[PDB]
């Protein structure tokens, strides 16, 4: 019964009003959004901003004022800003990484999205890597494929990523990885031998596969992530309210097995953060 | 007991004369060096095609070329064309399927490479492989991450992939696939557990990870891939004096592990080939 983080991934880049209008855009929709989540237990906020007609944008202006908002309302919830490249085009990505966030996300190899490739050129890889050393903050690697996690252990072995790699296993996404239980144990078993047995990870799925990488990771020893970024519906026939519903599903996962929701001082101090 | 068939990649995209005179680029020397590697036992010819300047080309003119040079001084080989995006961009890559050749080069899926992304766009890579069932060409998926193999499974469940696919285990690709062990073994567990316990398969190592993912696969049950394309020396200490030298290193390893090289014959059967 080890404690369980759960990382709430609020935005996005695509999620709109009318795929459900319980998706936070504006920014006092957000910080309440997130606020519900931190009391349904919630502990890192995964976050996107949007512009003024509710396009995906790095802009390091309105990430600061939701850092600033979740630092007023939701204390101590540990802060993870995205790199997302949906958001931005090379060097952009990471213009609000001088913010100093607790974490940022980061993608170090590139794979195929539903529409698209998903473009994470190397040099680009290594830029954001340097970047968050240089402002201490901790990475989130977001791993699309098998690969990806290998490179993360190269880059810890070399030095571009600091410590022990804190890796999710992205699940669910058309063109990429499927949610495969044999592939998931498999990604287990990557974490552990090249990171170590007590390496945290976590995992997350896209749409219908949300609630499914929720379980498998509870299960695990992992950590989980969910909210309205991932998949907007409770089941194939019904919208989530809020992203405090979909913390609430992983919350009661937890309880199915065993394991409590780690506090926002937990999770800091699982993922080595400043106390805060 | 169970043949092994060679296939010899002999000049790729990249590869010069500086890198080691053996190199072909015209198609006199592409003729000889494949004609070369086919009396020592490779039974299919992994083709691209350079221009009058040595550099990479898609032209589907230099390629009918080849297909025609090496149909009459290697008749029975088994003639493979790239359509690599190093040499072309969009549907260029697919220019020369029409000549209907045996196989293909087919990627599934995007990664990073050395210097830059691979890109493989799911609307190119169906448009190939759907230009693939009507020349009647059989794929060869380079499989550079897990998922690749996978999507590989999703496209012949629909229907998009024809027959079982024949995937190439590719390793050592920096900023992609390590030659891990570990991995190498889970990409056979997956190709059995996917396609059958007795589907066909490769596997490709780059620069020093040749040799060793000969041995890899070799002793596995695999199918064997070398070649100029993905590595220019014999070892630390020389180059290669020919295509011919690196099927030689393969078939000594066949012997090795006892195992017979695939005849021509044999490798049409193995991979559900037309007759020549
Ligand atoms: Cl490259
Ligand atoms: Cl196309
Ligand atoms: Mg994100
Ligand atoms: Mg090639």
């Amino acid at each position: 019964g080890k404690p369980c983080i759960i990382c709430v991934a609020i935005t996005g880049s695509l999620p709109t009003k009318e795929n459900n209008p319980a998706v936070p855009i504006t920014l006092a929709e957000q910080v309440e959004s997130t606020h519900e989540a931190f009391e349904a237990g919630a502990s890192i906020a995964h976050c996107h901003v949007r512009d003024d007609e509710g396009r995906p944008t790095s802009d390091p202006d309105r990430f600061a004022a939701l850092k600033e908002g979740l630092e007023r309302h939701c204390p101590g919830m540990i802060v993870q800003l995205s790199t997302g490249g949906r958001s931005g085009a090379g060097q952009a990505r990471g213009a609000m990484l001088p913010l100093c966030p607790d974490m940022a996300s980061l993608s170090v190899g590139s794979n195929n999205f539903p529409t698209r490739v998903y473009e994470n050129p190397p040099d680009l890889v290594d830029w954001l890597a340097a970047e968050m050393l240089k402002y201490d903050i901790k990475p989130e690697i977001e791993a699309f494929d098998l690969s990806h996690i290998l490179q993360a252990k190269r880059m810890a072995g070399d030095g571009r990523l600091a410590g022990t790699p804190y890796v999710q296993f992205v699940m669910g996404v058309r063109n990429a990885m499927p949610a495969d239980r044999d592939v998931f144990d498999y990604y287990i078993h990557t974490v552990r031998r090249l990171f170590g047995e007590d390496a945290p990870w976590c995992a997350a799925g896209i749409g219908p596969s949300q609630i499914v990488l929720n379980e498998w990771a509870i299960s695990s020893g992992g950590h989980a992530r969910t909210g309205l970024e991932d998949n907007v519906r409770l089941d194939r026939d019904r919208l989530a309210p809020s992203n405090a519903a979909l913390v609430g599903r992983a919350v009661e996962l937890c309880e199915k097995y065993e394991r409590p929701v780690a506090t926002w001082r937990q999770a800091r101090q699982i993922l080595g953060l400043r106390m805060v």
